[PDB]
């Protein structure tokens, strides 16, 4: 997980225990997303990330989320307007 432009609730977690709450800092390092930091709020963050890709633009709603935190077993979350429809937490 990690800082994401969008509004939205969304359910339990994705694979690991979602930090955006406490310091991402810790757990987004071991993710790899360290273009996120100093984010701390409940199931609802606004902000973007340094990427280049065009659909990676954002943060990780892009596919990242779809590939490992979202599954096709049983994928489903809310969020607004954005690339595709994948978050983390």
């Amino acid at each position: 997980a990690g800082m994401k432009t969008i509004e939205l609730h969304i359910t339990l977690q994705p694979q690991v225990l979602d930090t955006q709450g406490q310091t991402l800092t810790r757990a987004v390092h071991d993710l790899g997303y360290a273009q996120v930091n100093d984010i701390r709020v409940g199931k609802v963050l606004y902000m973007t990330v340094d990427e280049v890709s065009d659909e990676k633009v954002h943060n990780i709603i892009t596919t990242l989320s779809e590939k490992l935190f979202a599954n096709t077993v049983i994928e489903e979350y809310s969020y607004k307007v954005l690339d595709d429809e994948k978050e983390n937490a």
